[PDB]
């Protein structure tokens, strides 16, 4: 479980917002970028796996589990590629809420960011912070015992 | 220390790389961009905060110590904005030294990746994944954790 990380696909003001999420924690990262493809969830992926140690994603379609520049950023980065069927379906339901919180965020700073860009980092932070640990602080002791 | 950051610049290919440090793991997260405004050092301070528990950043420079976007991101985030000087001078010669690495290991990507921003995440994936022993990522990781308990 320390390694496991869900991918989220979410849309904002004609905008595409990408998430990901670590599952045992709720910790996460977020880009908003002009659409969904494989380029740039392969990026995206290159970026979480060289700053967290990722071991299995579970992609958030399918169209990204097939694309070749995404098993190529998987296989570049020793990630293994899982769908992200919800067997358990509450699975759903989570993701959802947590989509429907970072958009509840991104409304709650409009009078501080100009660029939507800047609002998803403005959300990013305060999931990660909000409070009991934070996310934050859960996914650093998940990992931390996990070395130990 | 747990939450200490030094900002670094350097340049490749008539690009502008912005890199972090946590300055006691060595651990690091950097980006591409077009040039070094106060805008874009603002924007990837948000971006860390929001990701690491960063409490002081010691600035690159001048401009980026000035700027009333980086001190509005600094202020938003709870990070206290610091001078960068060098009071022990080998702290100079330690970040020019991971600016060789840095670029070193860009080169060895280029095969790989048709765009510079593409190598120079994966010269962040190998600086934080290399053993030297612990790697930075598992430093850092390490670092904070104690200091949680
Ligand atoms: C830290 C924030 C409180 C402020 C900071 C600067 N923005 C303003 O001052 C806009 C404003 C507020 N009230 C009237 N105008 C946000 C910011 C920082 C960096 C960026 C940005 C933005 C952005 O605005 O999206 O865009 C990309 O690089
Ligand atoms: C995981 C990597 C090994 C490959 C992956 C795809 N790139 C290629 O296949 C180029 C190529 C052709 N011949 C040899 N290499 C890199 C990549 C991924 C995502 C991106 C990129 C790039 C990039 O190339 O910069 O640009 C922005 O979004
Ligand atoms: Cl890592
Ligand atoms: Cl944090």
């Amino acid at each position: 479980s320390p390694g496991i990380w869900q991918l989220d696909c979410t849309h904002l003001e004609g905008k595409v917002i990408l998430v990901a999420v670590h599952v045992a924690s709720g910790y996460i990262e977020a880009e908003v970028i002009p659409a969904e493809t494989g380029q740039e969830t392969a990026y995206f992926l290159l970026k979480l796996a060289g700053r967290w140690p990722v071991k299995t994603v579970h992609t958030d379609n399918g169209s990204n589990f097939t694309s070749t520049t995404v098993k190529a950023a998987c296989w570049w980065a020793g990630i293994k590629q899982e769908d992200g069927i919800p067997y358990n379906p509450q699975s759903q339901g989570v993701i959802e809420s947590m989509n429907k919180e970072l958009k509840k965020i991104i409304g709650q700073v409009r009078d501080q960011a100009e660029h939507l860009k800047t609002a998803v980092q403005m959300a990013v932070f305060i999931h990660n912070h909000k409070r009991g640990y934070s996310a934050g602080e859960r996914i650093v002791d998940i990992i931390a015992t996990d070395i130990q």
